[PDB]
């Protein structure tokens, strides 16, 4: 047996895992399955775990799955003392992406609610020191003012809501989704209920 | 999108998985690569926990990861006080599966490794108490005697020794090693592996 050959195939199966979890993971985030969502995204990080190197296409899934998770905990709220939103938006800003109008929309949404779900849970000291690091040096003028007035109801948190955040990322999602959809271990496991139909 | 249509070709992936990563787990166990086999040890338990249902096949898998694992933790040495070799023990007796000579060989050096074990680190009051849970109602009269007047170095445990149990489970694991040799996912892992030599 070349023990080569064998981790060389290992590595291949590690790969179409990875495809497949993340596909897993995004349908899931769309669909609302909580549960699921934990679940899966737990065996993506003991299948990353496994792979020494990564592509940067493999870099690019295990970043979303990672951005997935910390939106999904965002209204909840562990090694540090920044938000899950404010962690999204660090991943968010770093994903190899075209920087289009939906990254500025997610992105400027993300910001905005990093603050809001603060206000939200009744932390203004916790949306105060949120402010400060998402904005330390465009809606900054309008949100320190928000924020100063604890005014948590206000018509700009209303355009710019948790549900309009969501249906962007959820929108993003579903174009992951479809380019994913095509991977190896998913196309092949259809193909195996389509037989048994 | 039939969302029962793509949770089934997800139980079909997440069975492919655990053979996959079954397999990988007898060859780290063969190998001695302790490291390799803490990671894809963690990867099966992750795809086991998204399984809500299992049929006795995946039972048989499940079960033989358990055993491979308490093995590999036999000399360390959690939610119970038995050790980790009494707890192989009862996975291998509950395993389903035909009980020829080489199992009988096994269970006889399990439960003697099981003892031999505790008196080689020092803990001879957990041997006596090992081997009160292991018998409690044919080696029995002379294991009494060599954990009575403490003789770890005694004959009967050159012959029955950790590596004497090793070897015999190490031959199981090859039985296992080419009975799933042929699973969906490794065999189309090494095919990708020879069109690229
Ligand atoms: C490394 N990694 C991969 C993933 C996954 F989302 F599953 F893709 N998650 C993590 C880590 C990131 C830091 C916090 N703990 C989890
Ligand atoms: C359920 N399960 C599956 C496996 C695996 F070995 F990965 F196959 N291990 C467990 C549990 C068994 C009880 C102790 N903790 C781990």
């Amino acid at each position: 047996e070349d023990a080569g050959l064998v981790a060389e195939a290992e590595a291949v199966a590690a790969g179409w895992m990875l495809d497949f979890l993340c596909l897993s993971l995004c349908r899931a985030f769309r669909d609302g399955r909580s549960e699921d969502f934990r679940r899966t995204r737990n065996s993506a990080e003991a299948i990353i775990h496994g792979l020494s190197s990564l592509t940067a296409c493999q870099l690019r899934t295990i970043y979303i799955c990672q951005f997935l998770t910390r939106i999904a905990a965002g209204k909840t709220l562990n090694d540090e003392r920044i938000t899950p939103l404010e962690s999204a938006l660090m991943i968010w800003g770093s994903i190899e992406k075209e920087h289009d109008k939906l990254h500025e929309e997610i992105q400027n949404l993300i910001k905005i609610q990093a603050i809001a779900v603060c206000m939200e849970n009744g932390n203004f000291k916790e949306a105060e020191e949120v402010f400060e690091r998402i904005f330390g040096d465009p809606f900054k003028s309008k949100l320190l003012m928000i924020i100063s007035q604890k005014d948590t109801f206000h018509s700009f948190f209303q355009h710019f809501s948790y549900n309009h955040m969501m249906e962007k990322i959820k929108s993003y999602v579903n174009y992951v989704l479809s380019e994913k959809s095509s991977t190896f271990l998913m196309k092949a496991a259809a193909k195996v209920v389509e037989s048994k139909r």
